[PDB]
């Protein structure tokens, strides 16, 4: 009875016609009393005679809710039409959004709650779905459109169309972005848009892996990815309006559950998650003019505005925050920003930042130029937030860029510490692999066989401990000195990524240790430590008979807690899509070298490709530059004329724009495109380089781009594998900025 | 004990010598301890020797905080020094941000807590602020720079300088804005830092106005605005570093208590907050280009980086949101957004609009246009943040906004409540104001006098019930309808801005009255009301009985609440600053009408003052245009010989620049600045337009400008005032937007 409109003919006689429309959330429920008492604008149409409304977004109070306006007994079983024939409403009819949320959540547990209890009625046809429109094209002349209830079902329409220049593409993935016209619109042909669900005896059991627990066959089940649906599946659910329960389970609600743990584990191949990847792209978006200072909230905002970033704004003023903190002990061993301000210090976890109103931050630029390069970022899949071109879909940095910086998840719903990798012995292993003069270049010996001689140590920079391997683990320790005068123990260095006012609250709760110590003071600085811990009198002597000298820890180290364990949870997401947990490092990187490679054969074939082109439109100029003689264009002033007539004379259509500017294209783009266009790269002309003065530069650069396409043609020869050349000076210039960068305290003066 | 860093000769013998620096907030303390324990680089300065710090997160737990380790004592009076040498510390030093909030809150309940137990203290001096450099200006050439500590020190700096081409000015209103360098630069001179608060006997009666309740001292005292500091008393404060209690209260804690209020209540020219006009000139500039369609969070991004909105997106997004929504009865009843979507209904206020990831908004690019005119926005004065040029201080609509759309503050913080006013009543009686062959023209003989004529009644626009007057208030009334057959009441109108769903559970919560109803059923469109009252049978009879026909008030409408009283709280902000309280809403309007002529005389003088001097060049160029050839400059190729031959000759030189486009200026920096620039209007051109069939355009161009020019000469000669046969025709523009947009539902098609 909680938000609950009562259909008239509901309970009564006719309480078999009558439908229980639904709807989530609450502007849901606008859009169907807007389109319920429509009024005689249809006659035949649904009304408030045979339509009741109920909200959703609540085993809880609101599923116990819609049994007590169904009649619904969980004692019986509603087997045969005389005994489902007592209920009061004919069926349920579900109203959710067409986005990731709404399908994922709210349908897929009510037909898990239904199918718990009462799974005789999802046979015979009781639990209904009602789909709107998901993309809509309108057309400059006429104002019906054309509609798509599937993407796929658009992409196979437009590949097939001229060029869209008289076509608006609109997306509608919520039930609150339909106008007027078109929720008047929808309302014509209520009938037509109202699917049944119905079950094929897989759904047992995929209703028991994706409900009610059993995480080991979730955590099988997630490793790949969501394939979507075929144009035969499409089509044979069209034809007769039914759509099954395994089919809309396995595409639309596993894309809920890999959605939410796709914000949380970062990709394995630069080791972001999707909004530090939206934060990458617009700061390298904003900061290309000038590298101005921009406020935190500003360059948020302009992240919000350009990469179509919908998640709030702390959680992204926090984001740009934590990446540009450079203290010992951060998350980022390497920061894609400069810190201009106070980004908070080591002591309380960089918690105490300054407030994103006053703080400002700039990008790197010499770093971020040569990690991740720039002609590579039109090699890379994107994503598409509704048509418009956002982030990629993952980078592919130079050095694996998952185990360089080590971080972990701020939260208790999945498992993931990484601990950072020596730089000294990453660059080692990655030039072995690349570089043939390398005089260990039998890493491809033990790359497949894992027979593994090069080492990967943790990473002690900006750390003044120890660390040992103990059977398996890595361990931290810190150090300290002990006057035998006064008896205060000074602590000088806590273990890795601890903080400090933690630490002494950890010292503070342990009340079998507090009943030694009597007074205990930070004097820090910002990035070292000194801690005095001033001792009862006659102390010293029992503390070691309390705390033994054990090998693996003397007696004050385990009286001042100075000893860190190094658990580590790898734990990523793939690109194409899925859940990997490896179980070395050694792995990770391996999985890193085969994607880069490829990257550089594809840039290289791409610019094999396009000085083909440029060679050949810039050869045709100079040949209409020897005969522009015995062109007399002066009366021929129709341009379809000349164009017949060069037509004539050998001279090739380029497209011209998609030879100078190739922009994000392929290379089978490139190719079944440039040669389709008109003559406008001749008679196009300002006629003022037309003479002798001119024509030695276009011949020097016929002689620069041939001398290059040579170059190119011996990169792609080379041993072992294409583009080795070109990787190692790009290795070079980064441990070039990164050593630069180490030695200013990442501030690139 | 609470982030407490005990100094390390305190309480001890020399604790006459100490500082305890009390820092809020907690980045403010990661400042301090890298200042403190800044080590050899530099030997005279602070450290931990005779420096502690303690944060201020907030008569509470922190206040007897610093009790704790100062030693005070709520009985003892602290008069003679040997009664004051027994504390633990010599005095604190509070570290605040330099904004509104930090030395407004902060430091303002300390010096009131310090005054109200200890006022012994002050005096001999116990209290002492820190003071940081607000504005930093870098020259290209030298390293340190000019440091300001207030803003008209400023002021006075720049005004007389030359062209900041080589300056880079820098503000800094927070402790986190401060860079290493410069937060090394500050600890050098520390001691000429810290300055020292006095009493002068007026703080007496301030620190009981503002502190400690007595609110009606505090209306007394807000009425008018912050007037800043004057030359003389910032120089008296630098010669002896001691700040008075009074000064520092007046200036800094008025504006945090005025910036708070600032918020909420509207101001009276145009009826909007500030956070409201950001948004409305981030629209103006968003899409001035094309009007296309944005979405709610993307066009919030937008108004948070280019308007500098710093208070969070939920606020920003329901205020963006609140600025579309076109129900009966909603705020704004002339909207200045198109929202393509769904923005919420009357049933639930609102608040049911959609989730700002899909619905969109566009400008409504008619009314907009027409209300808020364009070339009166380079006339209204601007708000400066940090800087940089953000949304003005007030606009001046055509008609008197604040009395149209009618809205309330949705807290209890401040009384604010409108209702709107007859369309046709307010355009009558400004349209008797401006024009003079409107026969009431004796409105200006009671304009002064008060002796009022024409009316002005509430709007009933969007309303199908009845107002009526009962001795001093206005009443709105419900309709409804009573089917003497089945006794079903239906209720097809409720009174003013009464949302339903809480209409109905008013109902639901009155036991004297659902004692005789039994079902109520809301079958209600989008945008008009129909509830079903089923009432239980023979009840029609005795509820006569129960609820009496009163002359005011008959049986249904007091037994169904049908009835609404329009109370109308008027309290608005100064433009210049402060709380003006009216009592009716004609005092609104004759206080708007006087500043509108103002806007309308200054932009003819500007218009004048620029035909002036476009005229003077115009006629410059055509007089070069005839004796070009007495100027053989082929052979005068250096640039300063042509200067100085073309001095000799009559010709004036011109700033081109702000002379083609005068950019916010006024009519005296015009004067004075466009007549101090170079020749090179003429020596600039492209000799192309300097032949004759080019000088027939410009004498054309002379002879629209000339009768321009007249024109606008005998617009300023007018009756009553200047301007008013221009703002009569903007009258009529702007209810012609107005009638296009109300019966197209606001939607412009």
């Amino acid at each position: 009875v909680d938000k609950y409109t009562r259909a008239r003919n509901a309970g009564g006689k006719r309480a078999q016609d009558c439908m229980l429309l639904a709807a989530e959330g609450d502007s849901a429920l606008s859009l169907l009393r807007t389109g319920l008492t429509l009024g005689k604008s249809n006659p035949s149409g649904p009304s408030f005679d045979f339509c009741g409304m109920i909200s959703l977004g609540g085993n809880n109070k609101v599923l116990q809710g819609i049994v007590q306006v169904l009649g619904l007994d969980f004692n019986c079983h509603y087997k045969t039409q005389e005994e489902r024939a007592k209920l009061r409403y004919g069926c349920i009819v579900a109203c959710v959004d067409q986005d990731l949320d709404g399908c994922g959540k709210i349908l897929g547990l009510l037909l898990a709650y239904f199918h718990l209890f009462w799974p005789q009625l999802i046979i015979h046809g009781f639990v209904k779905r009602l789909l709107t429109p998901l993309i809509r094209v309108y057309e400059k002349g006429k104002t019906m459109p054309v509609e798509f209830y599937y993407e796929q079902e658009f992409d196979a329409w437009a590949k097939k169309q001229t060029s869209l220049a008289n076509h608006t593409v609109k997306y509608y993935k919520g039930l609150a972005a339909h106008d007027t016209h078109e929720v008047k619109s929808m309302f014509k042909h209520f009938d037509n848009m109202v699917y049944t669900f119905t079950l094929d005896d897989s759904a047992k059991e995929l209703f028991h892996i994706y409900f009610g627990g059993e995480s080991e066959l979730r955590k099988r089940e997630l490793c790949t990815g969501v394939v979507p649906l075929t144009e035969t599946q499409t089509q044979s659910i069209h034809s007769v309006r039914r759509i099954p329960c395994s089919l809309h389970l396995q595409v639309d609600t596993k894309a809920y559950k890999l959605d939410a743990i796709e914000r949380q584990i970062p990709n394995f191949l630069d080791g972001m998650t999707r909004a530090r990847r939206k934060i990458l792209a617009g700061g390298v978006k904003c900061f290309a003019s000038n590298n101005r200072e921009r406020k935190v909230f500003q360059f948020g905002g302009y992240v919000a505005d350009h990469m179509f970033y919908h998640h709030g704004d702390m959680s992204l003023n926090t984001s740009i925050i934590k990446a540009a903190q450079y203290y010992p002990g951060s998350s980022h061993l390497y920061p894609v920003f400069i810190g201009i301000g106070s980004f908070g210090s080591r002591h309380l976890g960089g918690k105490d930042a300054g407030s994103p109103r006053y703080i400002s931050v700039q990008l790197a630029s010499e770093f971020i130029k040569t990690m991740f390069p720039a002609e590579d970022s039109w090699l890379l899949p994107y994503v598409f937030e509704d048509g418009q071109r956002a982030e990629p879909e993952y980078y592919v940095p130079v050095l694996p860029l998952a185990i360089m910086e080590y971080g972990a998840n701020p939260s208790e719903g999945w498992k993931y510490t990484t601990w950072a990798r020596q730089l000294e012995d990453i660059l080692a292993l990655v030039r072995a692999y690349v570089d043939k003069d390398n005089p260990k270049h039998e890493l491809l010996h033990y790359a497949i066989k894992h027979k593994t001689i090069l080492p990967l140590r943790p990473s002690n920079y900006n750390f003044k401990g120890h660390l040992k391997r103990f059977g398996q683990y890595y361990y931290s320790y810190g150090t300290y000195v002990i006057s035998e005068q006064r008896n205060i123990i000074t602590i000088t260095e806590l273990p890795l990524r601890v903080p400090t006012v933690a630490y002494i609250e950890s010292i503070k709760k342990s009340s079998n240790r507090m009943t030694f110590i009597e007074e205990i003071i930070d004097y820090s600085s910002s990035e070292t430590i000194e801690i005095l811990v001033k001792l009862k009198p006659n102390s010293l002597n029992r503390i070691v008979e309390e705390f033994k000298e054990t090998e693996e820890q003397d007696s004050i180290e385990n009286f001042l807690r100075l000893r860190n364990c190094l658990h580590s949870h790898l734990n990523f997401v793939k690109p194409k899509g899925g859940i990997i947990e490896f179980n070395t490092y050694y792995e990770i990187l391996y999985a890193w070298l085969p994607y880069r490679r490829e990257l550089y054969q594809k840039r290289l074939m791409r610019e094999h490709a396009v000085l083909k082109l440029r060679i050949i439109m810039e050869t045709a100029i100079v040949r209409y530059i020897n005969e522009s003689a015995e062109l007399n264009l002066s009366h021929y002033e129709d341009e379809k004329e000349a164009s017949r007539i060069l037509s004539e004379h050998g001279f090739p259509p380029l497209n011209h724009t998609l030879i100078i500017s190739p922009e994000f294209a392929s290379i089978e783009e490139l190719n079944q495109k440039a040669l389709q266009g008109c003559y406008t790269y001749i008679l196009s002309l300002q006629a003022r380089e037309l003479l002798i003065a001119a024509k030695t530069r276009r011949v020097e650069k016929i002689k620069k781009m041939q001398a290059r396409l040579d170059k190119v043609e011996q990169l792609l020869q080379e041993s072992p594998f294409p583009g080795a050349s070109v990787w190692l000076e790009e290795i070079d210039a980064v441990e070039k900025a990164i050593i630069k960068g180490r030695n200013t305290q990442w501030k690139f003066h």
